[PDB]
């Protein structure tokens, strides 16, 4: 009855492929996003949208101090296979719902 293109699945627990793909990024490019470079940046939860590519939405713990959400757009293999940082959801909760941005 729901579409396929755009849909977003629901919020669980990543893999340990996951974090090693999306943390690594999320340490290089969040100083641009938040205005200082984080000591840690952990993958605590993901989401995945269905598009021409994956765009990761991810609950992240910073500094194993707060959490923010962040989407991270991952091109298709055969254009490159790059993960790029695009946008962050400042000031959540551990409990707030990793919702669509």
């Amino acid at each position: 009855v729901m579409p396929i293109c755009g849909g977003i699945s629901a919020a669980r627990i990543p893999t340990a492929d996951e974090k090693k793909k999306l943390e690594p990024v999320l340490l290089q490019s969040l100083y641009a996003h938040l205005g200082s470079k984080p000591t840690s940046a952990e993958v605590v939860l993901v989401a995945t949208q269905v598009v021409a590519g994956t765009n990761y939405f991810a609950k992240v713990k910073v500094n194993n101090d707060h959490y923010i959400h962040t989407r991270v757009y991952e091109q298709l293999p055969c254009y490159g296979g790059a993960l790029e940082l695009h946008s962050v959801q400042m000031n959540k909760t551990d409990t707030d719902p990793l919702d669509y941005f």
